[PDB]
């Protein structure tokens, strides 16, 4: 008998806006500890992982663990019916076939309730390994978004080169090439053990940056021979992480 | 020798913006009492009725009654050439083949004049019956627009249920369903003799809401077995009314 | 060994935004005196001429005269990677095959450098004759843009009639016709020896007005039997001029 009330409901709005173009359908793993989503994107390239801890909700209750199969476009459409000031409650019965979503304001003059048909998805839980990241860059999320958008007018791929002093983003294509150098100082901070130079598809990074509204900061974690992790903190609640294998 | 000067010319701009998607061609009935338009929309579903009383114009003169056949897209295009601060004069000769439109500002530094070819439309005047509306809801026009837009992402039709205490808008479709409850308190006011529950096509309501800029308030009048009336007041001048039969 | 530093880099951004829809490819004539571009548009109708004098750059150096063949769409794409506050340096070696563009800010926290492949274009320099313009209209660039946009909803051509007292823009098409009268007074100023009445394609004027951000003023120079000149000053630096033959 799952139920979860989130006074800052706009977090859910932004979460769906940051998932709906990447994933068509995904399983929401609901448990005592919180809400978790894990899915490969629809092209089977990147893996997206969302954590929303029970403690970041204003009320939270989960009697039995649920795997809720959700069409993300549908859920996105329903969440567009919530205002940015709305208190949002999620509610599903045991062995649920629908998810209820209730939107309200403090003044209770407008109350909306939606019911979303769930899907049957017997998806398996993938193991996400832990890695030693020889290089971790924290920077303003908006500057990251800007760089990925700008450089995708030049080529399809971005070389990210990281050293103690600064981080460089480079691209090349038909028209020529470019590179963008950010020095360490919102700040740019680099925690690095060994320099890395890795190449990534801009198409996928430009999908990840739809998470920009969740945080003014993004963390890029990278190491040779493992996926890049692009991490947006969801304040006092958890995170959205995107994983992208370098181009080999 | 029709002539009409409207210092608040932006009213005409908004009137055309609220008609041009619904109607291709329509007759402007000009008479001593004022300007009236009546037309079925281009799909022959809803009826639109505009009243602009002679008294709301700053000057007004009509020697002989005229039926001006107008392509509304064309008139819309000409009215887009008026600024929002413009004084607008309409002028047509007796047995007119063209309508003149003059746009000016107080400072007279820019004066525009347009001439629009009229059309030949021998359309008959339809009788719009009077009805007893067992239920009349006054609410903010923007909230009405929001609800119709939001709910049309859920289904094609909206059930409007009205009672003393409040008004509910519901929709259902493939993805699931939703309902939006507004309580009586811009306010929400309900004057009702008997509860109504009626169903309407959202496609047409979303056309009516293009009239939103004419008023901060909309009036919904409904009764069993007669069209819904969606009414936008045009301050100190008249109205724009849209009529839509429930789905049966 | 050409190099040019422009602290107000946004001038270059606006220059490219005012050329890229009109011209695909064009030669940048670089010399001691400054940067000049001359090209027929891609339809071979209008001629565009850009002058940026060496003196308007913060530093300027040109060892040998260069004709740089540039795809303007490509250069436009690179200049979109510059911020509006950016210092912009252009750099090309002798007998250059690439153009370097460096973007920086005062605080040097972000430095970008791009390299653009040049093209081989053995275009000849066209002689632009001098003419006696019997009529010169100075007016606000935004009002010019407004008029050309508005009137292009009425017809494809604009009749520009100029007299001592004022300037009139007229258009006619299927729906009817219109004219817009501006009186002499940002001001409207007319210096005229003889009245002119000339007709011009609105499609091309609406391309010229993409230069609007370079200046709050536009100068229209016209005479019977020679092209209209539409001139946008590039403050303390030079100009962008567009030439358009009247319709005959
Ligand atoms: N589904 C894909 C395989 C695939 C599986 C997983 I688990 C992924 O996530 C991570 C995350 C962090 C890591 O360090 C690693 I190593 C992998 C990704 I990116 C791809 C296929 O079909 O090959
Ligand atoms: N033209 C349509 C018929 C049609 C005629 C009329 I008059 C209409 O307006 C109203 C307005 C208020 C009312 O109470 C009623 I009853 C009808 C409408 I909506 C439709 C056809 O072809 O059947
Ligand atoms: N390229 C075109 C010819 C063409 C050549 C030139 I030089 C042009 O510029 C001007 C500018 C100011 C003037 O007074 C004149 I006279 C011409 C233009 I407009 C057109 C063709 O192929 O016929
Ligand atoms: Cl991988
Ligand atoms: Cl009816
Ligand atoms: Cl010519």
């Amino acid at each position: 008998m799952f139920e979860a009330r989130l006074v800052q409901g706009s977090i859910l709005k932004k979460v769906l806006e940051a998932l709906k173009d990447l994933i068509n359908e995904a399983c929401w793993d609901i448990s005592s500890s919180g809400v978790n989503l894990q899915s490969m994107d629809s092209s089977h390239v990147s893996l997206v992982q969302l954590t929303l801890r029970s403690e970041g909700f204003d009320t939270y209750r989960c009697d039995r663990n649920l795997a809720m199969g959700v069409n993300l476009t549908s859920m996105s459409k329903i969440l567009k019916c919530a205002g940015n000031e709305d208190i949002i409650t999620l509610r599903a019965e045991d062995n649920a076939d629908t998810l209820a979503l209730v939107f309200e304001a403090p003044n209770q003059e407008k109350v909306s309730d939606y019911e979303m048909k769930l899907m049957d998805l017997d998806v398996e839980q993938l193991g996400i390994p832990e890695q030693e990241y020889s290089c971790v860059v924290k920077m303003p999320s908006g500057e990251f978004a800007r760089i990925c958008r700008d450089l995708s007018h030049i080529g399809d791929a971005v070389v990210i080169s990281c050293a103690k002093d600064g981080v460089k983003f480079s691209a090349s294509g038909e028209l020529g090439n470019g590179n963008i150098k950010l020095s360490q100082t919102e700040a740019v901070t680099i925690e690095m053990n060994e320099p890395v130079q890795l190449t990534f598809a801009l198409r996928y990074l430009n999908f990840f940056t739809k998470a920009t509204p969740l945080s003014s900061t993004v963390t890029l974690s990278m190491s040779a021979d493992v996926p890049l992790v692009v991490e947006y903190k969801i304040a006092d609640m958890g995170h959205l992480k995107y994983y992208l294998a370098p181009k080999i």
